[PDB]
């Protein structure tokens, strides 16, 4: 069972930006994680919050409550939160990151990720797809 | 209506500092603001949080919650939040960005606002009246 | 009184841009200020110029010729020129920095202001306004 | 039909060391992508080269031999080869970036890739599934 | 009476390494804290968050409720969290800083501290005994 | 019609060094100009200022005065003058930016041109005929 | 006699942007300097390469070929070959740089270029008429 | 046994500030680090030069003489003397490094240690109290 | 006969700090000039201006009118008029260069000097007394 | 058996400069490389290309061509070749790098060395003489 | 009476250089600064080292040997002997810094010096006569 | 004849690290340069100190005891003595640098030589035999 967690402003995907983020919602986004996952043999929970600590206490738990890996897109924590690179280095579980868009076509502060080097890797700038590609590759690991 | 938000440790105004902050308190503060609307026929609210989670959830719902405009002093979030510079590009108000102090006679790390790029405009040095000037530029907005 | 400086290439609104700068010229700057300042106690007088020299002796000239405070935008002259840095430290009125652009939002040498420890706050970003904005402060204290 | 092309040094998977690379030979990974692309529906041809002008050649002429999208690993030129972001940027074709390995866990130099900001998207650190994640977000699109 | 306050992450100790951190856990952290504290005449509290906006709720609070010193060790936000930096400059009580590993000998971003310039001083590097070592100070003061 | 115009220290051309300027004179400099754009059928007036205003308004001023192009040396004001760099933007004409040396093979603070973003082209390193090449690009376009 | 010789990408023109790069073909280009050439009393031959190596075989070949002067577009390999500043500095013919577009209003990485301090001179901007400038140029030298 | 050593300037204390360094001298300290060793079951010797050599000379031989441990406070030689860095490292017994100030309250070169990250740990900003902390954790261990 | 220079700023001497400049006027500095010249058998003459200019016009002028050398103190265009150092390379005289305050003691741009590689040398920081010894200097060459 | 191999330009040697390369050739260099391998029982062969990608599958298949081990003076590509570094890492015969120049004594670019971090060791700055060295090494290894 | 104090290397004047250092030995400079000091009143002590120990010791003692001043030339040691600079902090007189050549018009690193901002000031450039410069200071002050 | 000077911990050679510098001792590195010498027609003295001060002495004087070159291992100097390096500089022999190890493989301070510029060459990674290298080339030289 692997856990899908999402940092801040996720939750707004839908209203913000046309050609930037696109036009499907968090919601939207759940359902298409859960049909991914359930195609493919893989149980999903899936949880957004715009709390760092909030977001830091689910990674260290979700060993704990069962889950056998993480896919994580921090939203703007990924460029400067090392209290979410402790959490991920100092529990056991995979964890995939993931990203909308292509953080390298974007603002320079943005092409720099402080999760990223404890992850197993990171996918990114496929809009929803980026979370499917890696359920793909948790679900052969 | 006016939204006025402010970021970490500004509860403590009246005894951190005397020629860093001044004596005003955020209770006098919040006042000021309030009859400063008043004269002017804005309406206002105020709030204040010690948590960047809160601070960006308060920018993000503030549309939805009926508020034209939002006033916004992030405390030292202006410097390394990029967490809230998301949350004001993903909502419609126009933002303007407030400070007591003038960030540029301070540490060098202050003269960074990783806020500003995202708000309509930038007013410091003024003390409370940082928050007047841009009650009036809101007004006339 | 209050004496209003303006740096290079401010002759030139209205014609240089429409979106960055306004259609509002210097002329109808001058005359907005005018207006601004009587309602309202102030009186202004307003000056522009292309050379640095000339609004170094301007700033170090204000307070014999009775001025009680500075207003002043030194155009791109504020990412470089430490001279005009030196002159409003060398002399005892208060100096209010504007900016009809918000800085942070352009090019990246924009954001740099060489003139702005020396100054009692700024304001960017509200066109015209940031004038206004000047003079509300100015006229309170 | 979509193009896989690899860069310098690829040829040699399996014997450059155990911990970083793993043991699937160019050949192998040929045959993975071989087979993950016929699964889901997909012609490929793979090859690799250690010349970049070659490269150059193989993503400039890619769409005039009938290819849909190009998956590219640059191996090192990742770090420093603008002429290859230019060949991106020249042509219409959809690039994905792949590597095999987390770029932000290595030497600090790997972390900046000069051709990601000209493809849809990155993909890293999953071994030869990095090239399969690849193939199934073309697969959709 | 002294205030001992931990950061992110620290709750994790025991399972996260072991020859980063040890094996002592948070809580048998606390019992030797009471105890060093104790043969010591200093009553101790200890505390542990993963939110930033409560580590400076509780700095800025520690006068109120008649602490007479902090022991802080903030975990990673001691790179980056600005906000606890003025929520120590904002409260009047001395703040000893501690980590259980050498900075300097981790990661470049680890060596660089934005709290210890407002602390009486930093200890680190000696596990478990830099909070023994906080509180000898702070018995003698 | 087009305007050649130059700044600080050109007017002492002649004198100084042998290799890195040569022999010819601002005077001779103009004559040539003046040669030059008859054989082809351009007007050009010739004009030479040691200050940053003069030079200024003399880019604002252009249009007005009925000229269709500017050829520019900023002399050593190239490397530093915003100032000089928004004249440019503020006004329609093109222009067209000369050196006499190759700034590449100087010192490192004269690579760098502030004005050369916002000119249609630059030419250097030719002696006077970086100035007959950029009337000969005019002559045509 | 001269050669034109251009780098990698070059080939593509046409097909490449509009507003970036313009209409006219790589053939059409060789075309324009034939006849500008001719016109000149100037001898011509025109090449294009993607390969470093092969760029460089033909700058330090030149002067054996019995040509007097190289006219040199590396195409992205002006921000990072050494190697072909080292062949331009190996050989005795003089070398003119020539880029279609100004380099200074585009990316950061493409205002630095590390064969120009060998060059005779650089021209840039000016869309095919940079060649004709080179040309110009060299005709009279 | 522990040495403690000490590098340049230490021997003007109490001379050399009031509340940058305080007042005890040279002299007071040793007696100090005498008595805090001597309750307490470890015997010390003390020692200063203001020599590179001397204090790298006294860090190899060490052991030789039958010490256990090493208090060592650097002087200024912190920021900059590698040699010092080579010698703690080609000697086996453990350096506490110790300093009466704390070094991130004062000037920005004061911030890196370069002996730091072969160091058991650090101990600064505690005035002579730095001393007794060292010894604290070396009669633990 | 020797020429002493002096730029933007200088002319409020006597007002602009107490420690930081101190109590002597431009007019009384011009006096101690005149007599430190005498005793010593040198004419002096003594310039001011707000202009960078104007500056450059003196320094480009001063052997036409007879002068032998120049004592220069470019006021805050030390440390960014590149047009300066141009000049007084441009010219034959040698120039030495003064500052009355200690440039390394003050705030971090300060102390860089663009003019005093083409300068014979500096003094700086005693005062008036940095002109004094200037005219020494120059009296013995 | 040992190959050396040499990158771009190194074919010139003889034509450029007398100072920096001094006036042996490439054909005189290769003979001296053979007597000094046969007087000390070291078979040798010498290949030099101006194609990265050349030199890539000579370090590449070294081995498989049964030679022991390499020297390799990548010409410019020292300093900007990260696929010559990986070809050196990715294949296990020890490397030793060479140049005729003192690197450190030339421009600032040529100071960083991408390949030399997996080489066995460096000598520069000999002439011919380097080669030398790097076979007497070799033998004894 | 005078202490005047020289660093490393300066023992060798007269045989390092023609057009950098000079041909006045070491010996020759101490008669000069004697012959200075004395005909205006004051006396001198001149001493050289390469240990810059030995030039830590004499500046830290210098006031108990009844010296009124120093006069410091560190020698290559002002790049970097922070130790240097405390121990002119660490002491009551003042210290006039000294250079024979023009430190701006060197080697990039010569321009930072590491002891200026605790003198009362720098001379340099001017040959032997900076040694006279600063003793002219100090007989009036 | 030729000198051998070695500069800190070098003295410690075998009991520091195996990996990094090996077994051999600094006793059995002067036996075997004896031999490398003596077998090649070489007298060689080969000297050791912990001291910047006596390095930089026996590079001065080494020239007046009738030896001909030095051969300069500075250990961690190399990164910071511009002392040694002006030394260097200010004595006729050619000098050659040599180290052990591979600076280019070890901390990043290492990669640095502030020496090496003023060295003849520079010869580093072959441990004992980097001594030797340095040998042979001062024989034929």
């Amino acid at each position: 069972m692997v856990l899908i967690l999402n940092g801040p402003n996720l939750n707004l995907l839908g209203r913000r930006e046309p050609e930037v983020y696109g036009r499907t919602t968090l919601e939207e986004l759940e359902a298409l994680c859960e049909a991914w996952g359930a195609e493919l043999g893989l149980g999903v929970v899936f949880r957004q919050t715009n709390y760092e600590g909030q977001l830091i206490e689910w990674v260290q738990q979700a060993h704990q409550e069962g889950f056998l890996a993480i896919v994580l897109n921090p939203g703007a924590l990924t460029h400067y939160s090392y209290a979410l690179l402790d959490a991920i280095r100092a529990q056991p579980l995979p964890v995939v990151e993931v990203h909308l868009t292509n953080l390298h076509a974007r603002e320079e502060f943005r092409r720099h990720s402080v999760t990223a080097p404890a992850c197993r890797g990171i996918v990114s700038g496929f809009g929803p797809l980026s979370y499917k590609l890696a359920l793909v590759y948790l679900a052969e690991t």
